[PDB]
């Protein structure tokens, strides 16, 4: 009978195409058939096609319909043959599924600082390595609390490369971020923190996973800077065995001491010490102690005493060798030789070439023994006869030794791992052959190959005249790739020969793609084979990467080829190789990008797997297809009848170098010039590209080296004092081959003074490994920064440097680093605000100043200028970042540099002044301010002053924080959850009376600005949420306003009567708010034309025209304005008495737009930014007169198109008066700002400030200098306790603190947080009481610096910068 084969994908895909065979033998001239697809929906006619008078097999290629069920659907597939008088019918199940999309998420490294910019892309592919262009929802970036912190809605990626950046805040939140894409379903993690720290790196580099079998082993311990300079000092190691945990308890048992070997010495010019540890001393056998050794090693510095720790674990393992069998099946054909292959390796996977291995073979007529050796590939091929084998099941097992080893049972054994096969025997009812070659390796992608195909044909199965139709299948993925027939007439090449196939290997076949040939005789039988290929994971967009030339100078050009398909845009990243290398996670790679789809999955899925129903009552043809993916409909005999009774710490990471998207021409290839960055280290770049036409592409990591001939190492103390002498000390290193002489300048300059004088000329000779120390005393002269210029260069030297001439090589000559040095002034700067609000009502409007100077200046610290803008906001415009010239560093005082960017914003879109290039600068500050803020977020959602750092949240700063977030969302993004989790906390602490209790206080008396109750907190929350918008019928609101009715009735305290006007301003109750208003004329001060409000006693009537910012008047007078400025009609009589307000608080302002602390900053800024919205006037023509006595003048110009410009020039007279003279019309703010230095005043009016210095050992001068600092401070001022005190310690010049003094203070009382500087060491305290406190820390020196002049420790309120002291501190040996 003849017969046929149907052949499809078991698992069909959607947006794939896929094809369905059919395989006619001859004899079907009148037989029709149509094979039908039947689904749900419909029943899809796939081929239809009437046999042929020979074997004629004819595949079609159709579109997969979709699936019912939305994800994936069970159809049915039905072939039908008709004829005159023959009628039959099959059917079978199949999978149709939905496509998986993979998504990948790069970032430019794993790992950052904060303060960095972190770079990242989102491309998503299918299954054919397609890029996916369609909008995604939204991407969004989570810090390690989970806060949302930034998102983009609606992102349209270009050709399918979506290319993101952000900018991190420089104190920004510790931990693991990150990135989601739609919905949170696809994403990716990055780290942050602080980092970089090492000089030098202790290494282990001869530590491996070691053997049991070994006698002893080296430890070899190498200590390096980071530079790269072999380092020199005493090694300390220790060797232990540690005793392992066990979980059985028994009374009076104590765990094992651990095993260990001490080892001390010192390291040789390469900077390594070794010494071999016997095996001996360790428990290599018993379970009493772990199998791992721990290595111990300390390294203290020869010379300067710093030491350094590493440590490895090394687990030791006593496998010693591995067999594999490769290019082999599980099965066998019976009668014909069976070939295959044996990999043999050690115990380090090392290919043991010509080793003898034994080849064992199980069966039923007897036990086989045969000899093999491998080759130089570790390859040991073999070839069995199976007619001795009577067709029955055969286990092979590939041996290292023939014998068994024996071993003591309690020792660890030593084993090698063996190779077993199980091999089935292919049921044949003919007795031909076919057998197919195998290819060696993993196979190049896209280059054709020849596979050689072996078959015999027994003449018993098919006539010799008969022509012999072989039909080949290649599968790849689990689906149909290739298909095609090879005739073959037995007349020509006789009943023994042999034929080759052509195959080309493509990314859209698999890593692992299927082979089966086989062929059907008259009987019906079926003869196959099947082989899996070993191919490199390919894509069909060819991307490279290369440097021209790939290895260059520091600071040079060089070339970057990058080639691709036409039309394709790719990503590039160019790293430090010490990136790549301390996390090889999923970094993008070829067998990442392969990773992300299951192309493992080669069986039937179990919706449509097919059972042998067995009656339970209590390898074949039809096996290939299972074990590729394909299903089988077919009438010749294909299956057996069933049968049914049953990171590491290696380097650094630094920048970045490229990242950007280029796209390619039409040509192919495109070439750009990059500059070589300074550093010297290998950069590994790669590249990969998106294009619609060839899908995506992925290039090798090409490496560029920097590398220099010759490094300098600059030493040099970051801030001395004038008259000081410090250190310089410059390294020179040399990392060639030969000898080289060197000859290191310091540039001469006017500004320092030289000991060495012409000491300094010499040419020392500086051979391998090698590095020669220069050092220079500089006596420290000019004020300023000063520029050190030192030029190391290759001489031509014919001297003898090494033995022979000095060597010059060609490139690299002459090295100069310039890296300055500040050199500040004595004492503590000061700082004298005379600001001026003239407004030129037509007429001119004059002013004057008067420039005095007291008698007891610093040198050449005087300076002073004068600031010009047509805004009164627009010296706060230049300096949103430095509104305040204090540490930022709580809940609150972040705040300072967040409120008062949302004000300005406002005030500039309600005037129209907001520019693009504006609104760029600001919208970022916020993103940076939001950051710094989430770190004192609780967990309940509330904030506080300090974060977790406090027991609880705060109420009033939680109120604070809430008013600014709801109001950030017109300009950035904020996330709802801190909105919503701040309020779901504030509705939980509201009292019944609908007042609001003070959680964490309501802050300090002149921080708050007022105490008397809790009523004064009910007052700002209330201020707050109407602020953010929320309505007089919200329930915070209501019941808020309930509790301040009964309480203004009687109300006493006069800033609490100006927070009250406001918030009865905002609630709209008029009756109330000219109750209060009046009751705040009636203690108004009027100086001149200025009025504002003071709740210290009224001074004689003379206000100096310096700028002596009293904080609380500061922030009462604008609480005021803002309660009159929320009248939403104003009549010229209350623009004026906003307009007479406004005359005080423009007068108190500082140098950059601040005042004096957190909250007044922001109120008086925010009040103001109400006031220019109400009277903004585009002005026309500003002319403004600056008059000096010795022959000194200056005009500025004023228009609305540089009304926000800041303009500043300095006064080149010497201190004198000065006289403003405004013309025009309109108004201009006008600022006169004076600086110089005077010896710090020992001022111990309102806090006591001492200090005790510890005893240092003046009579050791090579020993680095611990000096022990303890101070003492008191409240002694007027009211009980003070607010959150700062104490400000300046350092000497070259000390620092040592390690450890952050947690020192933290433990020691009433200290929140603790902050190292520059050249400032910064401690916040709680407050300070008239309890004399003590604090105690150690300083030491880090550069030589001597004649050391005194530095300044101060303490003073954080929010009274009128109460302060401050104390000198000197060196006790000098
Ligand atoms: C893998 O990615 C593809 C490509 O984006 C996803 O297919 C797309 O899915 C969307 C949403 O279901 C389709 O848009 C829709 O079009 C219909 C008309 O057919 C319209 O009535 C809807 O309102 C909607 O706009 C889009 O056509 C479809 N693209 C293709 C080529 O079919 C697919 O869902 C992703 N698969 C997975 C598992 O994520
Ligand atoms: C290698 O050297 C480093 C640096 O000397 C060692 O790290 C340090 O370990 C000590 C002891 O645990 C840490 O001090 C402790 O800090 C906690 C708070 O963090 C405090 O409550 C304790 O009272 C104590 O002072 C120290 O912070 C830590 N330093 C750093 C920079 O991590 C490290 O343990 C050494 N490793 C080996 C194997 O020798
Ligand atoms: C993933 O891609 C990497 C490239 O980043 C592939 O690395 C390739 O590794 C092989 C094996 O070392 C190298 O193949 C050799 O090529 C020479 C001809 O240049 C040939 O004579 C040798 O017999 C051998 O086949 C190859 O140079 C190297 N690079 C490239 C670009 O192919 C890696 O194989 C890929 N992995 C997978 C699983 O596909
Ligand atoms: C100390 O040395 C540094 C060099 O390391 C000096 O800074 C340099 O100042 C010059 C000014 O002529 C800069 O040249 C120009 O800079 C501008 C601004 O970016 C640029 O548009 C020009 O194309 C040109 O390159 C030079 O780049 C700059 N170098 C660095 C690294 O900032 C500094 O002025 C010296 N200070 C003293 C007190 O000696
Ligand atoms: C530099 O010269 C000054 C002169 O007073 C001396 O005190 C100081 O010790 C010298 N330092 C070095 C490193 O030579
Ligand atoms: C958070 O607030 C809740 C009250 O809602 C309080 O019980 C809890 O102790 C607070 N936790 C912290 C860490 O502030």
């Amino acid at each position: 009978l003849p017969n046929y084969l149907v052949t499809l994908p078991a698992r069909l895909n959607f947006p794939s195409v896929q094809k369905v065979c059919l395989d006619l033998s001859p004899g079907y001239s009148d037989v029709k058939f149509t094979v039908t697809l039947e689904t749900k929906d419909k029943t899809q006619k796939l081929l239809e096609y009437s046999g042929l008078k020979k074997r004629h097999l004819h595949c079609i290629s159709f579109l997969v319909p979709p699936p019912a069920g939305g994800t994936e659907e069970v159809a049915t597939i039905r072939v039908s043959g008709v004829g005159n008088n023959i009628s039959f019918e099959e059917k079978k199940k199949v999978l149709i599924q939905r496509q998986g999309n993979g998504t990948f998420v790069q970032t430019d490294k794993p790992l950052y600082t904060p303060g960095q910019q972190v770079y990242f892309r989102i491309v998503t592919m299918d299954s054919n390595f397609v890029p996916v262009n369609d909008k995604y929802s939204m991407v969004e970036l989570q810090d390690p609390n989970s806060n949302r912190i930034a998102q983009w809605l609606e992102v349209v990626p270009e050709q399918g490369i979506v290319d993101l950046s952000f900018q991190l805040a420089p104190e920004a939140m510790l931990g693991t971020y990150t990135v989601a894409v739609a919905e949170g379903k696809t994403f990716g993690t990055f780290s942050v923190e602080e980092y970089v720290l090492p000089k030098f790196k202790v290494e282990v580099v001869e530590p491996k996973e070691l053997s049991t079998v070994q006698e002893s082993f080296l430890v070899k311990i190498c200590c390096r800077y980071t530079y790269g300079k072999p380092m020199l000092g005493a090694v300390q190691v220790s060797v232990c065995q540690k005793a392992n945990t066990y979980w059985y308890r028994e009374v009076e048992r104590e765990q094992l001491p651990d095993k260990c070997r001490n080892l001390s010495g010192q390291t040789d010019k390469t900077g390594c010490f070794s010494a071999p540890v016997d095996m001996a001393t360790f428990d290599l056998i018993g379970y009493a102690y772990s199998h791992q050794i721990n290595i111990v090693a300390t390294v203290v510095e020869e010379g300067t005493g710093v030491e350094a720790n590493a440590t490895q674990n090394i687990y030791i393992s006593p496998q010693m060798g591995s067999m594999t069998f490769e290019d082999t099946s599980n099965f066998y054909h019976p009668n014909f030789p069976f070939s295959g292959k044996i990999r043999v390796r050690g115990h380090d996977d090392s290919f043991l070439k010509n080793h003898l291995v034994f080849l064992v073979i199980y069966g039923t007529n007897g036990t086989f023994n045969q000899t093999l050796v491998t080759d130089n590939n570790g390859l040991a091929p073999f070839t069995l006869e199976t007619s001795g084998w009577n067709g029955t099941d055969v286990s092979l097992e590939g041996k290292f030794q023939m014998e068994d080893l024996v071993y003591n049972p309690e020792q660890v054994p030593r084993y090698y791992q063996n190779a077993y096969l199980h091999l089935r025997p292919f049921y044949s009812t003919t007795r031909s052959f076919l057998g197919i070659h195998r290819l060696n390796g993993p196979l190049k992608c896209g280059q054709p190959q020849e596979v050689l195909v072996d078959y015999y044909i027994d003449p018993a199965d098919a006539s010799p005249d008969q022509e012999i139709s072989f039909s080949y299948y290649l599968i790849g993925k689990g689906s149909l790739v290739m298909e095609g027939q090879k005739h073959l007439n037995s007349k020509k090449k006789g009943l023994k020969a042999s034929f080759s196939l052509s195959l080309t290997f493509t990314s859209r076949l698999a890593p692992d793609p299927s082979l089966v040939i086989y062929a059907i005789f008259p009987s019906g039988g079926v003869v196959a084979d099947k082989i899996q290929f070993s191919v490199e994971m390919c894509f069909d967009n060819q991307v490279s990467l290369g440097f021209s030339p790939s290895q260059q100078l520091p600071g040079a050009e060089v070339e970057l080829q990058l080639q691709a398909a036409p039309g394709s845009l790719c990503a590039l990243r160019a790293v430090d190789e010490s990136v790549l290398l301390l996390r090889p996670d999923r970094e993008l790679s070829n067998r990442s990008v392969y990773g992300m789809f299951p192309f493992w999955y080669g069986h039937y899925p179990y919706q449509v797997a097919e059972y042998d129903q067995c009656p339970v009552s209590g390898t074949d043809l039809f096996s290939f297809f299972r074990d590729v993916g394909l299903k089988i409909l077919s009438n010749a005999k294909i299956k057996k009848p069933v049968d049914c009774s049953h990171s590491q710490v290696r380097q650094y990471f630094p920048e970045t170098w490229l990242w950007d998207l280029f796209p390619i021409g039409n040509s192919g290839k495109e070439a750009v010039h990059v500059t070589v960055p300074d550093a010297i280290t290998e950069w590994k770049a790669m590249s990969f590209c998106t294009s619609q036409s060839r899908g995506f592409g992925l290039s090798p990591t090409v490496g560029l080296t920097a590398f220099k001939p010759f490094f300098v190492d600059l030493t040099l103390p970051y801030s001395v004092v004038r008259g000081e002498s410090f250190r310089l000390t410059a390294t020179i290193f040399n990392y060639l081959k030969d000898c080289i002489r060197v000859q290191t300048d310091l540039a001469k300059s006017h500004e320092y003074q030289l000991e060495s004088w012409a000491d300094s000329q010499t040419s020392s000779c500086l051979c391998a490994d090698d590095a020669k120390t220069h050092h220079w005393n500089i006596t420290a002269v000019k004020l300023g920064h000063i520029n050190f210029t030192i030029s190391t260069k290759i001489l031509d030297s014919n001297e003898p440097c090494g033995g022979q001439k000095g060597f010059v090589p060609q490139k690299g000559r002459s090295d100069t680093l310039i890296k300055p040095v500040l050199v500040k002034p004595e004492g503590v700067l000061v700082e004298k605000t005379h600001s001026s609000l003239l407004c030129p009502k037509g007429k001119v409007a004059s002013e004057s100043v008067s420039l005095e100077l007291p008698v007891d200046i610093v040198p050449d610290s005087t300076k002073a200028y004068v600031t010009v803008l047509g805004d009164i906001m627009g010296t706060a415009l230049q300096n949103l970042d430095g509104l305040v010239q204090m540490p930022s560093g709580c809940g609150e005082q972040n705040m300072v540099l967040f409120a008062p960017i949302i004000y300005v914003l406002q005030y500039l879109e309600k005037a129209g002044l907001l520019t693009e290039e504006i609104r760029s600068r600001a919208v970022g500050f916020l993103e940076i301010g939001y950051q710094k803020e989430l770190m004192y977020k609780h967990s309940n959602g509330s904030y506080s002053a300090f974060g977790e750092r406090d027991g609880n949240g705060n109420t009033w700063l939680t109120a604070f924080v809430t008013k600014c977030f709801g109001q950030a969302q017109k300009f950035i993004f904020i996330d709802p959850k801190n909105i919503q989790d701040a309020l779901k906390w504030m509705a939980g602490n509201q009292l019944p009376s609908g007042c609001y209790a003070n959680v964490g206080n309501l802050l300090h008396t002149a921080m708050k600005g007022g105490v008397d109750d809790e009523v004064s907190l009910t007052a700002y929350v209330t201020a707050a949420l109407l602020e953010m918008g929320k309505d007089v019928d919200d329930p915070m609101v209501s019941q808020g306003l309930r509790c301040l009715k009964n309480s203004a009735t009687s109300t006493t305290n006069l800033y609490t009567q100006a927070l009250l006007a406001y918030i009865f301003s905002l609630a709209g109750e008029m009756d109330i708010r000219n109750i209060l208003l009046k009751q705040l004329d009636q203690q108004a001060i009027i100086s001149g034309e200025s009025i504002y409000w003071s709740q210290k006693p009224t001074p004689s009537s003379n206000a100096s025209p310096w700028s002596e910012p009293a904080a609380v008047d500061v922030e009462l007078t604008a609480y005021a304005l803002l309660a009159q400025l929320t009248k939403p009609s104003l009549t010229q009589k209350e623009i004026a008495k906003a307009t007479s307000i406004v005359a005080w608080l423009a007068k108190q302002h500082n140098a950059y737009g601040g005042f004096s602390s957190t909250q007044d900053t922001v109120v008086a800024l925010q009040a103001l930014a109400k006031y220019a919205t109400t009277a903004y006037m585009p002005s026309e023509e500003i002319n403004l007169v600056v008059k000096s006595t010795e022959n000194f003048q200056r005009t500025f110009n004023i228009q609305s198109v540089n009304r926000l410009v800041f303009q500043q020039d300095t006064l080149p007279n010497v201190p004198g008066m000065y006289t403003l003279e405004a013309s025009g019309q309109g108004c201009v703010y006008v600022q006169t700002v004076l600086r110089y230095n005077i010896l710090p005043p020992t001022n111990m009016k309102t806090f006591s400030l001492s200090v005790e210095i510890g005893k240092a050992r003046c009579e050791q001068p090579t020993s680095p200098r611990s000096l022990t600092l303890t101070i003492h401070t008191s409240y002694v001022g007027s009211r009980s306790s003070s607010n959150m005190a700062i104490v400000e310690v300046k350092m000497l010049s070259g000390f620092s603190p040592m390690e450890g003094t952050n947690q020192l203070l933290l433990q020691q009382p009433l200290v929140k947080k603790v902050e190292f500087g520059t050249d400032t060491l910064n401690i916040y305290l709680d407050e300070l009481i008239k309890n004399t406190q003590t604090y105690t820390f150690t300083i030491s020196q880090s550069v030589l610096v001597t004649n050391l002049k005194p530095a300044t420790i101060k303490v003073y309120d954080y929010y009274l910068p009128d109460e302060q002291a401050t104390i000198q501190y000197s060196d006790p040996c000098e």
